[PDB]
């Protein structure tokens, strides 16, 4: 069952996972069970491809967007956490993780970007995203830059972008409408076109990144940057004066992060669930667990009530806040992972001036479509076959499985399947119709 009695962890390289680590050493000397945690890259696009096989960490943290997804694919353990442990956290925050019924992972802090800016090169910082290209001017003179701020993720140009109008999947009385995408509506159109002339003006450059932002920022080289709680603790080391802050307004509207329940899930796959779940009940989400984590890199809001408390007079959070009431929280749908994997391809395509704004963004709607319509595809092709065959109708069954086999990821692997699922002549059917 890879493996044994130990804890692997996986969360994200941007995260406190040192001190996630001093935790999980606690829980070891307490329990004989260790804890190793990993931050691989792209963990969140491998999650599923391992657990599927019934491998990966024992547990994964994520914001929860991806949490549907993971679960819908039966990747995920319920969790069943008795009365006062779920009287300790947020409500909204157990929200979240709440999907088809079932808590399906432990809400750890509420996360949402802002603008942080340095105080010894803009005492006041602008109100708006119009504003910056002046300012930038002026800066440059003086050997700066305005803004530098990861252009390779749509997380972070989605609060622009958001900003006049915008939005994922609409959502409407009570559910999500996957047919309704605004990733290619007007007031997404206006943002992104806004990012593309910030480039095209030289105020930005199309192959910033999270690290050439960062350093940037962190070496006083540009005025601001636009993170989340987690890159505050490197900014504390760099000792720049700066600030946290509403983001700037875009044609007077707001700027609308997404906003991320950062979550802890327990892989379906793993022969340690009890043990999972004493080191996030008893060790994490404690006041002294959160604080080990929260010390190397800050978490933001968090999930706990009694530590959140301690957290509130703090101007940085408070922005936090602020920014996420102006925001909207992610979907945590199974559509979630086609919509990233478009807008991510659309913003670097407008930016580098590989498609324009217009077409980057039809594509991308129309690569969310058609992801969700093959799937939909697979799947009923699947099931029609299935069913038509334990009716008997061998020869419809078996032309259904074939659709289902040309649109799928792994057609050699679902052969294989069928070569053990099918009596050896209704076999020999499917390959005549391959
Ligand atoms: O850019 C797409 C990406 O956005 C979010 O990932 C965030 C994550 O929520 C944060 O915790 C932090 O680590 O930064 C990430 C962006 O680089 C979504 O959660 C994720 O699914 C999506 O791919």
């Amino acid at each position: 069952k890879i493996e044994e009695g130990k804890l692997v962890i996986w969360i994200n390289g941007d995260k406190g996972y040192n001190g996630l680590a001093e935790v999980g050493k606690k829980f070891e000397k307490d329990t004989g069970i260790k804890v190793t945690v990993e931050h691989p890259d792209k963990l969140e696009e491998k999650f599923p491809q391992v657990a599927a096989t019934g491998d990966g960490p024992d547990i994964i943290f994520w914001a929860h967007d991806r949490f549907g997804g993971y679960a819908q694919s039966g990747l995920l353990a319920e969790i069943t956490p008795d009365k006062a442990f779920q009287d300790k956290l947020y409500p909204f925050t157990w929200d979240a993780v709440r999907y088809n019924g079932k808590l399906i992972a432990y809400p750890i802090a509420v996360e949402a970007l802002s603008l942080i800016y340095n105080k010894d090169l803009l005492p006041n910082p602008p109100k708006t995203w119009e504003e910056i290209p002046a300012l930038d001017k002026e800066l440059k003179a003086k050997g700066k830059s305005a803004l530098m701020f990861n252009l390779q993720e749509p997380y972070f140009t989605w609060p622009l972008i958001a900003a006049d109008g915008g939005y994922a999947f609409k959502y409407e009385n009570g559910k999500y409408d996957i047919k309704d995408v605004g990733v290619d509506n007007a007031g997404a159109k206006a943002g992104l076109t806004f990012l593309v002339d910030l480039i095209k003006n030289k105020h930005m450059n199309a192959d910033t990144d999270y690290s050439i932002a960062e350093a940037a920022f962190n070496k006083g080289e540009t005025a601001m940057t636009i993170n989340g709680p987690w890159a505050w603790s490197n900014i504390d080391t760099s000792k720049v004066n700066y600030g946290v802050t509403v983001l700037p307004t875009f044609k007077g509207q707001p700027s609308k992060p997404f906003v991320g329940v950062l979550s802890a899930g327990i892989n379906a796959a793993s022969p340690n669930k009890e043990l999972a779940k004493e080191f996030l009940e008893n060790y994490l989400l404690t006041d002294e667990g959160l604080e080990a984590v929260n010390k190397d890199k800050p978490l933001g809001a968090v999930a706990l009530k009694s530590y959140e408390e301690e957290l509130v007079k703090d101007p940085r959070i408070a922005a936090t806040m602020e920014n996420a009431q102006k925001g909207e929280i992610m979907p945590n749908i199974p559509q979630m992972s086609a919509f990233w994997y478009a807008v991510r391809t659309a913003v670097i395509n407008a930016a580098s001036g590989r498609q324009t704004v217009d077409e980057a963004l039809k594509d991308a709607q129309t690569r969310i479509k058609e992801a969700l319509a093959v799937q939909k595809f697979f799947l009923e092709e699947i099931q029609l076959g299935e069913e038509l065959l334990a009716q008997g109708d061998y020869e419809k069954g078996v032309d259904h499985l074939t659709n289902a086999i040309a649109v799928s990821g792994q057609p050699q692997q679902l052969l294989q399947v069928l070569q053990q699922t099918l009596p050896p002549p209704v076999f020999q059917m499917l390959l005549t119709k391959l």
